[PDB]
């Protein structure tokens, strides 16, 4: 039944990865058409029975933040391009107008009177005003994980279902910085049928457009039958706006952009100014257009022709709509009547366009290629490839996906019950869901937006945060309690969230201390969560006030514990050093807590006036020459001293690992009796060029490759554990941190580029893997695609985005790096990967940011390093452009992506307290996954629904016999179950009625939607 995701290449006409190995990439002047060529075409090919359709389609482009913040614009320009629209399609019944972010529509729809909203919906009724995409906003396609991408479509089509009575089936994405094949996977299971995508490299367009491949049929990479296909139109020019979407050559375009005539503070670079349409010249100006139109005409295999008209944050003024409109319908009346033309042009909408190509295709005048692959590293001219912005702004990067988690957590623990409106429940998660969506724009997460842009992005998201943890808690304190005690007051914080990792040790001071005293209070209950629909371990940690502290589960059953000082590292401005200090009042506890399938456990830490019998305490060395001493208080272990050397360290019976007398590592033994296999980690810094071309917050043109970090010789601390140990070192601008748990080692870098300014840090990891010129990284967190260095192009373009892991491999070995924040990468040459950690930039890169990247600020970056053997494994065989993880690739990314949460209980008494939720859960197979459970009703509705989708990916079989899970049928896990219904990923339209209100599990690479209905 299901797809074999592995065994089997498609066949497809265009494969990326080999069109990409066989093009040149050669950089010619081609002439109007700078990027093209000079288009030829045979005038016999219209004529009285086969006319040309044109339809000329207004938009307008609204960033919802980038050189001012989302709420400047829509003052300053969306909400009057709104109004205008508003009026000027109402007064204008032949004008057409389309619109992408919902983010602004619905800002301005609520701050209508009804007279103005009847209005807007009798336009949109009668399609003079069209939806396209429908989204929150205009992801970028690069940083943006899957989920979040789902999300703020979700977002914003509930929102245009519920107020314009209408679910977008074509997309719009004009503006994002190269494109993924995510979109049209997420888009053709959210009932979209056809997609256009703009920003692609030059050559690519050169390319496909010689082809006449522009318009194609885009399947997924590992998809032999094509049951993903969506129908994808590529715009053929440099870009959206008018010069570059009327025809080849943007002189004659910019004269039919009649805002460019002088009292709009616009003109034309190429110094022929628009004319007024008059009766005298308007048989010369539509010669000149026809030309232009058929010219472009020649790129695509239909009779039908799409013709956008706008540009940023256009058809704000009257005149300005005015000026446009009449200019336009006296060019149609003209070109139409006149027969040697054979033109019909018209203002029309973007389904409108799509909906004739297909009648064109369904005639038999044209078949389309079936095409494959994604579209990066953006190019737009030269060597200026927009690798930098898969780095920019990490701090917002990494705090994305946190943000991530904490929505998908917060949705979870909430949906398990109807709350009444009191809670505010649904208030909090519309809010945070909101500031998440508006921070995939092309212009929040990509790290492109002007500094005070940014800092409305932050506060958004800083506000989304805290609306997840007061949903989290109350969610927690109502599953967790004896129904008959609990007695909730809705503002109240029974608990709050203890987050190791976010913003991190050394970033901020924002965990809080559980105090234990024989004079305040001996014990404290805290509460794990496990969003993962299967049993799951993991170590957790807590900061307590005394090391003398055990912990029990809420059995009384002894939990065994380690204690670790807190060390914090400072860069001593006096001895010019970079250290650890310990805490003498605080200390670190972990234990291993075991949490059900997206369920809860409860756990007691207790203190005594000694050490605890099932509590041990961690060792710590510190290497470095001169060292002065570093009490830790009650701590019963001395900490030690020496000079730097090479150490080894093991946990349980997982790798031993060993580092250089820098701290780094240098080698992995995973079992007893094998090699200590090279793996070296080392810091690097690229440049900026002195003259040419700068990198900016977009472009990435390193002066060449990357330099070492001079190191110095830094203080490394060891710390050694029965459950946990470490090796932390002060490098310049990089805290660096290898963490061991008995597994695939955790690494942090704690990441202060500080003022090095034009400087990109890079981490790199050496090995001496045959990978030749081959990697993998993954697209959107949903899968992973097989790139191939290219030295045909420079550095910068063999540069893609990280957005959860990548590795390397050969016949025998893989290392797999898998990332918590979006970041760029590469594998530069065989046996290596590198991911860049910050990058300080001085310039602008002139693509209207107008302003540097020096608005730095410490980050901490996590990851997990997994080196296996793979030679037993089952991978897709040498021309499959998709590669796939292992089972603990991917349980290594969950853990960094979904760790479990951390509550403490605020109280001093939590009465009717109880031990855990969800032990009756099923423990699904560990390749599924419940990436979204959400209510979809309020308390109100007398026949409640829950959302659940369902992502299965696909792991290598690897001769792991891995056994006995069970069923996951969603429409079951709430009771009193009368309807399950399969469902568009949206939500929004029923698409099966299901047999026994069971919901089937889906196939390998596949994503479903269910709803269930409860009486
Ligand atoms: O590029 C990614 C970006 O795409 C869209 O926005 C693109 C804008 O492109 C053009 O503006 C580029 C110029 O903008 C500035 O204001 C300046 O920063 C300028 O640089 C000069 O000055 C710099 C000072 O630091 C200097 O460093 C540099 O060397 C330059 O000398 C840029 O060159 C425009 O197309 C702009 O659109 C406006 O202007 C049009 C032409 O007049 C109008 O027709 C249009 O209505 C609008 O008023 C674009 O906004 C977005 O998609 C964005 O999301 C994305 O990040
Ligand atoms: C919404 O659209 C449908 C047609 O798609 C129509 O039948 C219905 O009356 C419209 N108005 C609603 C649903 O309120
Ligand atoms: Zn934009």
């Amino acid at each position: 039944q299901c797809q074999d995701v592995v065994q089997d290449v498609p066949n497809v006409d265009v494969q990326m990865l080999e069109l990409y190995d066989r093009m040149s990439f050669k950089d010619i002047d081609g002439g109007v058409w700078k990027q093209g060529w000079n288009i030829k075409y045979d005038p016999l090919k219209y004529n009285a029975h086969h006319k040309l359709k044109v339809f000329v389609v207004p938009h307008s482009h609204n960033d919802p933040g980038w050189i001012q913040t989302f709420e400047e614009y829509y003052q300053h320009d969306t909400k009057h391009i709104l109004s205008n629209a508003l009026r000027h399609l109402h007064d204008n019944p032949e004008m057409k107008f389309i619109w992408a972010e919902i983010s602004y529509f619905a800002r301005f729809y609520h701050d209508l009177g009804e007279n103005k909203k009847l209005q807007m919906k009798s336009i949109v009724k009668n399609g003079q005003l069209e939806f396209v995409t429908g989204g929150w906003v205009m992801p970028d396609e690069a940083n943006s994980h899957w989920r979040n991408v789902l999300l703020q479509l979700t977002e914003g089509q509930t929102w245009l279902k519920q107020f314009m009575n209408v679910t977008p089936t074509a997309s719009w994405a004009i503006a994002p910085f190269g494109h993924s094949p995510t979109m049209p996977y997420i888009l053709q299971k959210s009932g979209f049928k056809n997609m256009l995508i703009q920003r692609t490299h030059y050559s690519v367009k050169k390319e496909l457009a010689q082809q006449r491949q522009l318009e194609f049929l885009w399947r997924q990479i590992w998809d032999n039958k094509g049951d993903t296909a969506l129908f994808t139109h590529m715009m053929p020019f440099y870009s959206y706006d008018i010069p570059h979407t009327c025809g080849p050559d943007p002189k004659v375009c910019c004269q039919f952009d009649f805002k460019r005539m002088g009292s709009f503070g616009l003109s034309c670079p190429w110094k022929v100014p628009p004319r007024t349409i008059s009766d005298q010249n308007v048989a010369a100006r539509s010669d000149l257009l026809v030309d232009q139109w058929k010219k472009k005409a020649e790129l695509y295999r239909t009779n039908v022709l799409l013709i956008p008209l706008g540009d940023d944050f256009r058809f704000k003024q009257n005149t300005e709509w005015d000026v446009q409109r009449v200019n336009y319908e006296r060019l149609f009346e003209h070109i139409n009547s006149q027969a040697h033309f054979n033109v019909q042009a018209q203002f029309g909408t973007l389904q409108e366009y799509f909906d004739a190509v297909h009648q064109a295709e369904r005639a038999g005048q044209a078949e389309f290629p079936t095409l494959s692959g994604d579209f990066f590293t953006y190019a737009d001219r030269s060597d200026n490839y927009w690798s930098g912005y898969y780095t920019s702004r990490p701090y917002h990067k990494r705090m994305d996906r946190v943000l991530m988690h904490y929505v998908r957590a917060a949705e979870m623990l909430s949906a398990w019950h109807s709350w009444d409106g009191m809670a505010r429940i649904e208030e909090r998660l519309e809010q945070a869901r909101r500031e998440l969506s508006l921070f995939q724009h092309h212009d929040g997460i990509t790290g492109t937006a002007k500094t005070h842009v940014v800092v409305d992005y932050e506060q958004r998201m800083q506000e989304a945060l805290k609306a997840c943890q007061m949903v989290m808690q109350q969610s927690v304190y109502r599953l967790l309690t004896k129904p008959s005690i609990y007695s909730p007051d809705f503002s109240f914080s029974y608990f709050t969230l203890d987050d190791s990792r976010w913003p991190g040790s050394g970033v901020e001071d924002s965990r809080t201390t559980i105090i234990l005293g024989e004079d305040i209070l001996p014990s404290k209950h805290v509460v794990m969560h496990n969003t993962l629909p299967h049993w799951r371990e993991q170590l957790v940690d807590f900061y307590v006030s005394s090391p003398f502290v055990s912990v029990t589960d809420l059995a009384n059953n002894p939990v065994e514990a380690q204690v670790s000082p807190v060390w914090s590292w400072h860069h001593d401005t006096l001895t010019k050093t970079i250290h650890p200090q310990g805490s003498t009042t605080k200390y670190r506890i972990i234990f291993k807590a075991r949490v059900p399938p997206m369920g809860l456990a409860t756990y007691v830490l207790t203190i005594s006036d000694s050490k605890p019998e099932h509590t041990s305490y961690a060792s710590n060395l510190l290497l470095r020459k001169n060292p002065t001493s570093l009490p830790l208080g009650q701590y019963p272990e001395d900490v030690k001293f020496g000079d730097p050397r090479e150490i080894s360290l093991r946990v349980g019976n997982g790798p031993t690992l060993a580092f250089s007398e820098q701290g780094l590592l240098k080698s992995i033994q995973l079992t007893q009796d094998s090699p200590h296999v090279p793996v070296h980690f080392k810091f690097l810094k690229y440049g900026v060029r002195s003259h040419g071309d700068r990198s900016g917050a977009y472009l990435f043109l390193p002066n060449g490759p990357a330099s070492p970090v001079e190191l110095g010789q830094p203080v490394v601390l060891v710390t050694k554990g029965k459950l946990e140990s470490s090796v932390s070192v002060g490098l310049p601008s990089v805290v660096h941190q290898t963490i061991m748990r008995g597994g695939a080692p955790e690494i942090r870098n704690l990441v202060d580029i500080g003022s090095l300014d034009n400087t990109e840090i890079v981490m790199r990891l050496e090995t001496h893997i045959d990978s030749g010129d081959i990697f993998y990284t993954d697209l959107n967190g949903l899968q992973f695609i097989k790139r191939r260095r290219l030295d045909k192009l420079p550095l910068q373009a063999n540069y893609y985005p990280i957005p959860s892991g990548m590795f390397i491999e050969d016949a025998n070995t893989r290392l797999t790096l898998l990332t918590g924040q979006p970041l760029g990468g590469s594998s530069l040459a065989s046996g290596e990967l590198e991911i860049m950690q910050d990058r300080r930039l001085a310039s602008d890169d002139e693509r209207g940011l107008g302003q540097g990247v020096l608005d730095n600020k410490p980050v901490l970056h996590i990851y997990r390093l997994v080196l296996e053997k793979v030679n037993n494994c089952v991978r897709p065989s040498k021309l499959h452009p998709a590669g796939y993880l292992t089972s603990a690739a991917h349980k290594a990314s969950q853990s960094l992506l979904d760790p479990l949460d951390k509550f403490i209980f605020a109280e001093n008494e939590w009465i009717g307290a109880q031990g855990q939720f969800g032990g009756d859960h099923p423990s699904a197979r560990e390749d599924l996954d419940v990436s979204v459970m959400r209510r979809l009703t309020k308390s109100s509705a007398k026949t409640q629904r829950v959302g659940y989708v369902l992502h299965r990916t696909n792991l290598m079989q690897c001769g792991t016999p891995e056994e006995h899970t069970q069923k996951l049928d969603v429409c079951h896990l709430l009771p009193n179950v009368a309807r399950c219904e399969r469902t568009t990923l949206t939500f929004l339209q029923n698409l099966e009625h299901l047999d026994g209100m069971v919901a089937p599990e889906v196939c390998p690479m596949e994503t479903a939607a269910y709803v269930s209905s409860h009486s």
